[PDB]
Protein backbone atom coordinates (compact mmCIF):
# COMPACT_ATOMS: atom_id res chain seq x y z
CA UNK A 1 0.00 0.00 0.00
CA UNK A 2 2.95 2.70 -0.46
CA UNK A 3 2.36 5.67 -2.33
CA UNK A 4 2.99 8.74 -2.81
CA UNK A 5 -0.30 10.73 -0.56
CA UNK A 6 -0.05 11.73 2.96
CA UNK A 7 -0.81 8.59 4.83
CA UNK A 8 0.91 6.51 2.40
CA UNK A 9 4.05 8.59 0.84
CA UNK A 10 8.26 8.98 0.98
CA UNK A 11 7.81 9.63 4.67
CA UNK A 12 5.67 6.50 5.21
CA UNK A 13 8.21 4.12 3.26
CA UNK A 14 10.41 3.14 6.24
CA UNK A 15 7.65 1.00 7.69
CA UNK A 16 7.65 -1.32 5.57
CA UNK A 17 11.10 -0.79 3.69
CA UNK A 18 13.65 -0.34 6.33
CA UNK A 19 16.33 0.47 3.99
CA UNK A 20 14.83 3.31 3.15
CA UNK A 21 17.22 4.81 5.63
CA UNK A 22 20.01 3.36 4.38
CA UNK A 23 23.71 4.24 3.28
CA UNK A 24 23.12 4.22 -0.53
CA UNK A 25 19.87 5.95 -1.16
CA UNK A 26 18.46 7.43 -3.89
CA UNK A 27 17.91 10.59 -5.23
CA UNK A 28 19.86 12.78 -3.86
CA UNK A 29 20.49 16.66 -4.76
CA UNK A 30 24.14 16.84 -6.87
CA UNK A 31 25.75 20.23 -5.86
CA UNK A 32 27.44 21.34 -8.96
CA UNK A 33 30.25 22.82 -7.03
CA UNK A 34 31.42 19.59 -4.99
CA UNK A 35 31.10 17.11 -7.49
CA UNK A 36 34.18 16.66 -9.11
CA UNK A 37 35.56 16.14 -12.30
CA UNK A 38 36.71 12.31 -13.20
CA UNK A 39 39.48 12.29 -15.78
CA UNK A 40 39.55 8.88 -16.24
CA UNK A 41 35.36 7.78 -17.03
CA UNK A 42 35.56 6.07 -19.72
CA UNK A 43 33.44 7.38 -22.45
CA UNK A 44 29.60 6.72 -22.77
CA UNK A 45 27.63 4.49 -25.06
CA UNK A 46 24.00 4.23 -25.55
CA UNK A 47 23.15 2.01 -28.35
CA UNK A 48 19.68 2.23 -29.08
CA UNK A 49 19.22 1.49 -32.42
CA UNK A 50 18.27 -2.34 -32.09
CA UNK A 51 15.57 -1.57 -29.04
CA UNK A 52 12.30 -3.33 -29.16
CA UNK A 53 9.19 -1.54 -27.34
CA UNK A 54 6.53 -3.57 -27.15
CA UNK A 55 4.13 -2.40 -24.02
CA UNK A 56 2.79 1.28 -21.80
CA UNK A 57 1.40 0.01 -18.57
CA UNK A 58 -0.12 2.75 -15.90
CA UNK A 59 1.03 0.32 -12.61
CA UNK A 60 -0.28 2.86 -10.32
CA UNK A 61 2.64 4.96 -9.80
CA UNK A 62 3.72 5.88 -13.04
CA UNK A 63 3.55 4.38 -16.66
CA UNK A 64 6.27 1.69 -17.37
CA UNK A 65 7.42 1.58 -21.87
CA UNK A 66 8.84 -2.02 -21.74
CA UNK A 67 10.92 -3.24 -23.77
CA UNK A 68 12.28 -7.12 -25.20
CA UNK A 69 15.39 -7.35 -22.88
CA UNK A 70 16.17 -11.02 -23.58
CA UNK A 71 18.49 -9.95 -26.17
CA UNK A 72 21.35 -7.41 -25.87
CA UNK A 73 19.08 -5.35 -28.51
CA UNK A 74 19.16 -1.70 -26.34
CA UNK A 75 22.35 -1.77 -24.06
CA UNK A 76 24.05 0.85 -21.80
CA UNK A 77 28.06 0.22 -21.71
CA UNK A 78 31.14 2.21 -20.48
CA UNK A 79 30.64 5.58 -18.47
CA UNK A 80 31.19 4.17 -14.96
CA UNK A 81 29.81 0.67 -15.78
CA UNK A 82 32.10 -2.27 -16.28
CA UNK A 83 30.16 -4.55 -18.79
CA UNK A 84 26.64 -4.69 -20.58
CA UNK A 85 23.58 -3.43 -18.85
CA UNK A 86 20.00 -4.10 -21.24
CA UNK A 87 17.58 -1.68 -21.34
CA UNK A 88 14.64 -3.08 -19.32
CA UNK A 89 11.86 -0.12 -19.12
CA UNK A 90 11.83 3.58 -18.87
CA UNK A 91 8.94 5.77 -16.93
CA UNK A 92 8.69 9.63 -15.34
CA UNK A 93 8.13 10.97 -12.06
CA UNK A 94 6.49 14.42 -12.45
CA UNK A 95 4.74 17.34 -10.38
CA UNK A 96 1.58 18.86 -10.07
CA UNK A 97 3.05 21.91 -11.08
CA UNK A 98 6.14 23.14 -13.23
CA UNK A 99 8.24 23.62 -10.28
CA UNK A 100 8.93 20.04 -9.15
CA UNK A 101 8.70 16.73 -10.22
CA UNK A 102 12.37 15.80 -10.53
CA UNK A 103 13.47 13.29 -8.19
CA UNK A 104 17.43 14.21 -8.48
CA UNK A 105 17.77 18.06 -7.81
CA UNK A 106 21.04 20.05 -8.99
CA UNK A 107 21.90 22.93 -6.76
CA UNK A 108 18.48 22.43 -4.93
CA UNK A 109 16.96 23.04 -8.11
CA UNK A 110 13.64 21.15 -9.06
CA UNK A 111 12.94 20.14 -12.82
CA UNK A 112 9.41 19.66 -13.82
CA UNK A 113 10.09 15.59 -14.59
CA UNK A 114 12.71 13.29 -14.98
CA UNK A 115 12.85 10.23 -16.76
CA UNK A 116 14.73 7.07 -15.83
CA UNK A 117 15.83 4.39 -18.24
CA UNK A 118 16.26 0.92 -16.31
CA UNK A 119 19.13 -0.93 -17.56
CA UNK A 120 20.66 -4.14 -16.24
CA UNK A 121 23.83 -5.77 -16.08
CA UNK A 122 23.91 -8.90 -17.91
CA UNK A 123 26.28 -10.70 -15.58
CA UNK A 124 23.26 -11.65 -13.48
CA UNK A 125 21.45 -13.26 -15.95
CA UNK A 126 17.69 -11.38 -15.15
CA UNK A 127 16.30 -8.18 -13.61
CA UNK A 128 15.14 -9.90 -10.26
CA UNK A 129 18.90 -11.25 -9.63
CA UNK A 130 20.04 -7.88 -10.86
CA UNK A 131 18.45 -5.47 -8.28
CA UNK A 132 20.29 -8.02 -5.44
CA UNK A 133 23.74 -6.75 -6.33
CA UNK A 134 25.49 -3.61 -5.89
CA UNK A 135 26.21 -3.28 -9.64
CA UNK A 136 23.05 -4.94 -10.80
CA UNK A 137 21.34 -1.97 -12.54
CA UNK A 138 22.43 1.28 -14.46
CA UNK A 139 19.60 4.07 -14.42
CA UNK A 140 20.06 7.11 -17.06
CA UNK A 141 18.36 9.66 -15.88
CA UNK A 142 17.47 12.99 -17.49
CA UNK A 143 15.61 16.32 -16.43
CA UNK A 144 12.43 17.36 -17.99
CA UNK A 145 12.34 21.25 -18.01
CA UNK A 146 8.68 22.77 -20.31
CA UNK A 147 9.24 24.96 -22.94
CA UNK A 148 9.62 24.20 -26.66
CA UNK A 149 7.85 20.56 -27.30
CA UNK A 150 9.80 17.32 -27.64
CA UNK A 151 8.94 15.56 -30.82
CA UNK A 152 10.42 12.06 -29.59
CA UNK A 153 8.21 12.22 -26.96
CA UNK A 154 4.34 12.93 -28.59
CA UNK A 155 3.82 9.21 -29.61
CA UNK A 156 4.21 8.52 -25.54
CA UNK A 157 1.86 11.28 -25.22
CA UNK A 158 -0.57 10.76 -27.49
CA UNK A 159 -1.49 7.02 -26.03
CA UNK A 160 -1.81 7.98 -22.31
CA UNK A 161 -5.10 8.03 -23.33
CA UNK A 162 -5.88 4.70 -23.27
CA UNK A 163 -3.91 3.72 -20.07
CA UNK A 164 -5.54 6.33 -17.83
CA UNK A 165 -6.21 3.76 -15.13
CA UNK A 166 -3.84 1.51 -12.58
CA UNK A 167 -3.54 -2.04 -14.59
CA UNK A 168 -4.24 -0.47 -17.87
CA UNK A 169 -1.60 -1.22 -20.41
CA UNK A 170 -1.42 -0.66 -24.67
CA UNK A 171 0.39 -1.89 -27.33
CA UNK A 172 3.39 0.01 -27.80
CA UNK A 173 5.68 -1.06 -30.36
CA UNK A 174 8.58 0.40 -32.83
CA UNK A 175 9.25 3.22 -30.79
CA UNK A 176 12.50 4.35 -30.75
CA UNK A 177 14.13 5.79 -27.04
CA UNK A 178 16.77 7.55 -29.15
CA UNK A 179 14.20 10.56 -29.49
CA UNK A 180 14.37 11.22 -25.63
CA UNK A 181 17.86 11.70 -24.92
CA UNK A 182 19.53 15.44 -25.55
CA UNK A 183 22.22 16.44 -27.68
CA UNK A 184 24.76 15.98 -25.19
CA UNK A 185 25.68 12.90 -22.64
CA UNK A 186 27.97 14.79 -20.44
CA UNK A 187 26.91 13.31 -17.17
CA UNK A 188 27.31 13.04 -13.17
CA UNK A 189 27.62 9.45 -11.36
CA UNK A 190 27.27 8.16 -8.15
CA UNK A 191 26.38 4.81 -6.51
CA UNK A 192 22.47 4.73 -4.73
CA UNK A 193 18.70 2.71 -5.34
CA UNK A 194 15.85 2.34 -6.55
CA UNK A 195 13.51 5.65 -5.80
CA UNK A 196 10.45 3.52 -5.58
CA UNK A 197 10.23 0.48 -2.76
CA UNK A 198 11.86 -1.71 -2.53
CA UNK A 199 14.06 0.64 -2.56
CA UNK A 200 17.20 -1.30 -3.43
CA UNK A 201 20.82 -0.35 -3.27
CA UNK A 202 21.72 -1.70 -6.59
CA UNK A 203 22.08 1.23 -8.52
CA UNK A 204 25.06 3.15 -11.06
CA UNK A 205 23.02 6.52 -11.63
CA UNK A 206 24.49 8.10 -14.23
CA UNK A 207 22.01 11.47 -14.97
CA UNK A 208 22.95 13.72 -17.98
CA UNK A 209 23.89 17.72 -17.13
CA UNK A 210 21.55 18.64 -19.83
CA UNK A 211 17.71 18.54 -20.15
CA UNK A 212 15.44 17.69 -22.88
CA UNK A 213 12.49 20.25 -23.49
CA UNK A 214 8.67 19.53 -23.23
CA UNK A 215 5.73 21.45 -23.98
CA UNK A 216 3.35 22.70 -20.76
CA UNK A 217 0.68 20.45 -23.21
CA UNK A 218 3.02 17.45 -23.27
CA UNK A 219 3.32 17.55 -19.05
CA UNK A 220 -0.46 18.37 -18.81
CA UNK A 221 -1.13 15.15 -20.29
CA UNK A 222 0.90 12.98 -17.90
CA UNK A 223 -1.07 15.13 -15.25
CA UNK A 224 -4.24 13.83 -16.56
CA UNK A 225 -2.89 9.97 -15.81
CA UNK A 226 -5.06 8.48 -12.74
CA UNK A 227 -3.49 6.93 -9.51
CA UNK A 228 -6.88 4.44 -9.45
CA UNK A 229 -8.15 1.80 -11.31
CA UNK A 230 -11.29 1.78 -13.53
CA UNK A 231 -14.48 2.69 -11.01
CA UNK A 232 -12.81 4.14 -8.39
CA UNK A 233 -12.82 7.58 -7.12
CA UNK A 234 -10.07 9.72 -9.73
CA UNK A 235 -6.64 10.55 -7.87
CA UNK A 236 -4.71 12.38 -10.61
CA UNK A 237 -1.37 10.54 -11.15
CA UNK A 238 0.97 13.93 -9.85
CA UNK A 239 3.57 14.68 -7.68
CA UNK A 240 4.85 10.58 -8.35
CA UNK A 241 8.35 11.73 -6.69
CA UNK A 242 10.68 10.89 -3.89
CA UNK A 243 12.71 13.93 -2.60
CA UNK A 244 16.28 14.24 -1.93
CA UNK A 245 17.77 11.71 0.59
CA UNK A 246 21.03 12.45 2.60
CA UNK A 247 24.22 11.90 0.79
CA UNK A 248 26.13 10.40 3.45
CA UNK A 249 29.82 8.72 2.74
CA UNK A 250 29.14 9.45 -1.26
CA UNK A 251 30.71 11.09 -3.64
CA UNK A 252 29.43 12.86 -6.92
CA UNK A 253 31.25 12.51 -10.18
CA UNK A 254 30.91 14.13 -13.52
CA UNK A 255 32.28 13.55 -17.26
CA UNK A 256 32.98 16.86 -17.61
CA UNK A 257 34.36 19.99 -16.99
O1 LIG B 1 14.57 4.14 -9.37
B1 LIG B 1 13.42 3.97 -10.23
O2 LIG B 1 13.96 4.09 -11.59
O3 LIG B 1 12.52 5.10 -9.96
C1 LIG B 1 12.69 2.58 -9.93
C2 LIG B 1 12.61 1.48 -10.71
C3 LIG B 1 12.02 0.17 -10.37
C4 LIG B 1 11.94 -0.87 -11.30
C5 LIG B 1 11.37 -2.11 -10.98
C6 LIG B 1 10.83 -2.33 -9.70
C7 LIG B 1 10.89 -1.32 -8.77
C8 LIG B 1 11.44 -0.07 -9.13
ZN1 LIG C 1 12.13 6.19 -11.53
Amino acid sequence: HWGYGKHNGPEHWHKDFPIAKGERQSPVDIDTHTAKYDPSLKPLSVSYDQATSLRILNNGHAFNVEFDDSQDKAVLKGGPLDGTYRLIQFHFHWGSLDGQGSEHTVDKKKYAAELHLVHWNTKYGDFGKAVQQPDGLAVLGIFLKVGSAKPGLQKVVDVLDSIKTKGKSADFTNFDPRGLLPESLDYWTYPGSLTTPPLLECVTWIVLKEPISVSSEQVLKFRKLNFNGEGEPEELMVDNWRPAQPLKNRQIKASFK
